[PDB]
């Protein structure tokens, strides 16, 4: 997962989700 510009709640959400995307 990659988060820095975004918040922790959203970060962890898709972190265990493993969103290998960038543009949805």
């Amino acid at each position: 997962c990659s988060c820095n510009d975004i918040n922790d709640k959203e970060c962890m959400y898709f972190c265990h989700q493993d969103v290998i995307w960038d543009e949805p």
